[PDB]
């Protein structure tokens, strides 16, 4: 099936270019990068876990930002190549609060503002770093947003090509591709 979304009936009107502009911004950089994963504040987490899940999330340093990564995900830790997170990506969602954990059953945001699902990602381990899997979310965890934006944006463009990156969250709910919130 095709991408699917959810969005906030606040962003009714905004494009899905500014809206992911403006979150990546907001949630910011955890600085996951070499020398500065130190402990435990910025690793995220997996679920199960340890280094393999369903789920993998991450709350922001500075807001209460988060997201949380749905799919069939592997990372490669110290192993070669290594820091690389594959396998298959289907779901981001993006908003406030995370909670829960492998101890719980599962992460949970309180308050989702926006998620895309059904984005049939799939990386290979060999492609280590290069892998769109990787590059997906490790943008994400480092204030860019860009290479989630072109995955969005081809995935649209495969249902209509009236549709991008471009289109508000209105027109994708009447190209039937989004979904606004009832609430509240």
């Amino acid at each position: 099936m095709s991408i699917s979304i959810s969005y906030s009936t606040t962003y009714s009107g905004w494009t899905v270019a500014d809206y992911l502009a403006d979150w990546s911004a907001y949630f910011g950089d955890v600085n996951h990068r070499p020398g500065q994963v130190v402990d435990g504040s910025n690793t995220g987490g997996f679920n199960p876990g340890p280094f393999d899940g369903s789920q993998y999330a991450l709350k922001s340093t500075a807001s209460d930002a988060a997201f949380i990564a749905g799919g069939d995900l592997h990372y490669t830790l110290f192993s070669n190549p290594s820091h690389t997170l594959w396998g298959k990506l289907d779901s981001i969602a993006l908003g406030d609060t995370l909670t829960g954990g492998a101890s719980s059953g599962g992460y949970a945001l309180d308050s989702q503002e926006v998620s895309f699902s059904n984005l049939g990602l799939d990386s290979p381990i060999a492609q280590g770093r290069d892998g769109t899997v990787h590059k997906v979310v490790y943008g994400l965890m480092s204030g860019d947003s860009s290479a989630l934006q072109g995955q969005i944006d081809a995935l649209l463009k495969a249902v209509d090509p009236s549709l991008s990156i471009n289109s508000t969250f209105d027109q994708l709910a009447a190209a039937g591709v989004a979904h606004a919130t009832p609430a509240a």
